[PDB]
């Protein structure tokens, strides 16, 4: 029975063989194929890849910032991550014509359109409690109540608050299925950095899956992950073809060590990612 | 190269061979997957399945009615066309608490979500002009001017509309993407029932796509079908097992009779299928 790597290792391979050259907004130039889908089983392993150490601290603390529906990159850059920080940034915000936004104001980004999905965004201080949907939660006791519903979405994409976006998110939408008492995923994401974005991203939705079949008693099943534009910068080829060449070694389990009520109460510490130690990070230039 | 009718074919097989049972509100039961994805080249033809026919008119009339911005069923039930009259209704309104709506107003599905995103609903008989996100006109604009776009994408989506529309959307969303003068489009279908609503959707994009391409001076290139919960009906299990006997035989062309440069301009008398030669309908119980 196959590694689950080989599942993004094999879509690697197809884009290197049947990429087509595409340019893209960063001037970088990519290879390019549009429309991907890739099956990793959530059954017993946590799909954290191995060919390259991936940044599990900025996975978790990501997920949690977005759960908390914070806007404010510096509260993400405190616990060490500094993934955001950029896109917040005074030159950035300029660059876009948001002079009047104070620095770290990503706008209505992922955390506010899951917990307040088509509240009137002002700025990323403001108490938006009970404004908006709350997909989050929607999702969590849609499953609760009703496993079989063939509408359990969360969705980001809110052609509304683009403008206001520091980033338009890549992933677009995320819809949850139940069967047998397993709890599945799909996100469907638009655009996918195939060296730099695209193992982060897997890591962060299984995590999600995780999260969500933990309260809501469900064994975590399959995560499928569907891509819009999946490509690989030309300045990626070297350091991919690298890791091309290492052997998968067994994904991690993910041990998460008490029972959790409620989404909101999961903190950092809850979370043991066991039996990692993959081959050496992978630099590729951010484009 | 392989029949692309054999990809939806192959799906079928798939669900029949390795779905698992789920119920659904009708009492029918399903055999359900979830997550696929097929792709259906468009070049120098047009994916009308013909291993069974295909409501066209249907499906030409319905897209027509969506770009309008219409949300009165009674205005495509006049075109012939009555797919949506039962859910329009007054007994089907009264079932949703829409107890004081007019008959035919379907609240803001499809058509209000394209021309309208983000607007108040008010009703199906309101001028909108103005209001919302026009997101089938921007998502044209961004073809042209910006083909590279890893963005365009048209959400139908919406959160806070679906307590108000008569059914939530099964095409929660599409991405469009343009290489060598050639354009594709992926649709994330959260809900497919495979036996009468597929072969329907299918070529309702591929559809989409001819007309995008058409304003815009380009190829069709792919329609890409994702799915989430990709369902056959148990009483559709019979007919689909004799669906699977015929070979498909070589899908139509679409041809476009004249010269259009806005979208709206199109009209049903503009499109011509030409040599679609279908085995007989074969009728399946609406669940
Ligand atoms: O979580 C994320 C965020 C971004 N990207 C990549 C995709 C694109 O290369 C770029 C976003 O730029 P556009 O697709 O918007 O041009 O970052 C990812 O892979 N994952
Ligand atoms: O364009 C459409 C609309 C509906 N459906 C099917 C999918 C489901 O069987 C049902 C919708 O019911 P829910 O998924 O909302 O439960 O209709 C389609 O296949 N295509
Ligand atoms: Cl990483």
């Amino acid at each position: 029975p196959p590694h689950g790597e080989l599942q993004y290792l094999g879509q690697i391979q197809h884009i290197l063989r049947c990429g087509v050259r595409k340019d893209d907004r960063t001037g970088t130039g990519t290879l390019s194929v549009f429309g991907m889908q890739a099956r990793y089983s959530l059954r017993d392993e946590f799909p954290l890849l191995t060919t390259k150490r991936v940044f599990w601290k900025g996975v978790l603390e990501e997920l949690l910032w977005f759960i908390k529906g914070s806007t404010n990159a510096k509260e993400l850059s405190s616990k060490g991550v500094k993934i955001w920080d950029a896109n917040g940034s005074r030159d950035f915000l300029d660059s876009l014509g948001f002079s009047t936004r104070e620095e770290g104001d990503l706008g209505p980004v992922y955390g506010f359109q899951w917990r307040h999905f088509g509240a009137e965004y002002r700025d990323m201080e403001s108490d938006y409690s009970g404004q908006g949907v709350d997909q989050l939660q929607r999702v969590i006791d849609t499953i609760k109540t009703n496993p079989d519903d063939r509408r359990i979405i969360m969705c980001a994409w809110n052609p509304r608050d683009l403008p206001l976006m520091a980033l338009p998110p890549c992933h677009a939408l995320c819809q949850f299925y139940v069967v047998n008492s397993e709890l599945s995923c799909q996100l469907y994401q638009r655009s996918g950095d195939m060296g730099l974005g695209v193992p982060f991203n897997i890591a962060s939705y299984a995590l999600l899956t995780y999260m969500i079949a933990h309260i809501t008693g469900l064994k975590p099943g399959d995560f499928i992950h569907t891509l819009g534009d999946a490509h690989i910068y030309l300045n990626h080829i070297e350091p991919l073809k690298i890791q091309l060449q290492r052997e998968p070694r067994p994904f991690p389990k993910l041990r998460i060590l008490r029972k959790v009520e409620k989404i909101d109460d999961f903190k950092a510490e809850d979370f043991q990612i066991e039996g990692y130690n993959p081959h050496p990070t992978i630099k590729m230039e951010m484009a």
